[PDB]
């Protein structure tokens, strides 16, 4: 498991403006919880806690 920004294809974070949406997005994908991280390195985006190793995460680079 890992704490990181969950990504959708291809290497794209989920923009957010509220913790609830991230919490639901993260837990729907196996994480224990999530919240919206403001002003991070990938903008305001969903951060998941204990996201499974098999769920993609945002890595350095662009979203495409």
């Amino acid at each position: 498991v890992r704490d990181a920004y969950i990504a959708k294809p291809e290497n794209c974070v989920y923009h957010c403006a509220g913790n609830e949406g991230c919490n639901k997005l993260c837990t729907d994908n196996g994480a224990e919880s999530g919240y919206c991280q403001w002003g991070g390195r990938y903008g305001n985006a969903c951060w998941c806690i204990k996201l499974p190793d098999d769920v993609p995460i945002r890595v350095p680079g662009k979203c495409h």
